[PDB]
């Protein structure tokens, strides 16, 4: 879980976002939303 | 940008999410939303 722990420090991701375009940032937000929604389905099923 | 490129592969984040609780996943989604919104402000200003 090295990529999940980095998401907790926004300042670190802030420096990484400065080297990427907005279109790549939109795709990254989609994947994180699906990952949280995937766990939401397991929480709603239990 | 090692944490930003990992977010593109949801299957990889999928295995990492299985080892964390939903509360930690909610905070991670907040940071990514703020990172994308921070770049949105720069795009709207330009």
């Amino acid at each position: 879980s090295e990529a999940l722990k980095i998401l907790n420090n926004i300042r670190t991701l802030r420096a990484q976002a400065r080297e990427c375009t907005l279109e790549t940032l939109e795709e990254m937000l989609e994947k994180l939303e699906v990952v949280v929604n995937e766990r939401r389905e397991e929480e709603s099923a239990a």
